């Protein structure tokens, strides 16, 4: 049973970051937390350290105004690994 969530993201923003709510708390002060470029040419990535059975509620953003966030319904993710790519998540990595 997985703890963590972890994210790969496709973008070409230079400088993406995840705003989000795990576990209906609090949600991240504006812009959020960076992801960070993974090998997978295209794709960044974050993991973010939670509990058994978590979930978070997250928007995507370039730093400055510029967002993804799923036409308002935000994208949802628990705990385990994750890929969002043009609006499509799959379970896993890409």
């Amino acid at each position: 049973d997985a703890t963590d969530i972890t994210i790969y993201y496709k973008t070409g923003w230079t400088h993406p970051h995840i705003h989000y709510s795990l576990n209906q708390g609090a949600w991240t002060t504006l812009p959020g937390v960076p992801l960070t470029k993974s090998e997978y040419e295209g794709y960044v990535k974050v993991t973010i350290e939670a509990e058994e059975g978590s979930q978070l509620r997250a928007a995507f953003n370039n730093g400055s105004g510029q967002w993804d966030n799923n036409q308002g319904r935000d994208y949802d993710f628990s705990s385990g690994v994750h890929t969002l790519a043009d609006g499509r998540i799959l379970s896993g990595t890409p």
